[PDB]
């Protein structure tokens, strides 16, 4: 029980991952049926500075509420396993201008990836692991057509299959995403959190 351990992606490149955004396409969260307020459309921003401090500023927006709420995982080079993609990070629920609201530690482990079109992960709570979540990213809104066959292998690897997700896509013509704040707190400072 708690978090549960997936192979995670050999040869992890941090430079050509964390770089750009991505969309939260497709997902699970916890055990329970997904209920309105957990249907929701994720934009993140990330960076890996040279300093070695790895950033990523989540945008989630909630149609049925016409609501946003924002997170940022702060973490660094020597918080990855090796040359996986697996590492630990502080995740802190923040306002639109970075106020802390909660904070929590995440086990991110990216099952698969190209870089450059999708991303498969599991991210978990050591300390609450009935809030795991088994998404598929991509670099567009729609995961590209030439690769649903490749994500769903990679679900396939954690017991999953794509239609077993929620499709936040069913959402679309009502996402929004506030690229905006994901600008401003990327830019800003967190003196709380670096380091």
């Amino acid at each position: 029980s708690g978090c549960s351990t997936v192979d995670t992606v050999k040869d992890f490149n941090k430079d050509n991952f964390f770089t750009g955004s991505w969309y939260m396409t497709h997902y699970k969260l916890g055990d329970s049926t997904l209920e309105v307020g957990d249907k929701n459309c994720t934009k993140f921003l990330h960076q890996k500075t040279a300093d070695g401090k790895i950033k990523e500023v989540f945008s989630n927006y909630n149609p049925n509420a016409k609501t946003y709420s924002y997170d940022i995982s702060f973490a660094k080079v020597s918080d990855f396993d090796g040359n996986n993609g697996k590492y630990t990070a502080k995740n802190v629920i923040v306002e639109k201008d970075g106020r802390k609201i909660d904070e929590r530690t995440l086990q991110v482990s990216y099952i698969d990836t190209d870089y450059s079109k999708y991303s498969v992960v599991h991210v978990c709570d050591p300390a609450a692991p009935d809030y795991y979540m088994y998404a598929v990213q991509s670099r567009t809104e729609n995961v590209k057509e030439d690769v649903k066959s490749k994500v769903e292998a990679a679900l396939g690897k954690v017991g999953l299959k794509l239609s077993g997700l929620f499709d936040a896509t069913t959402l679309g013509n009502k996402c929004q995403y506030d690229d905006e704040t994901l600008q401003k707190l990327l830019k800003q400072s967190f003196p709380n959190y670096e380091k």
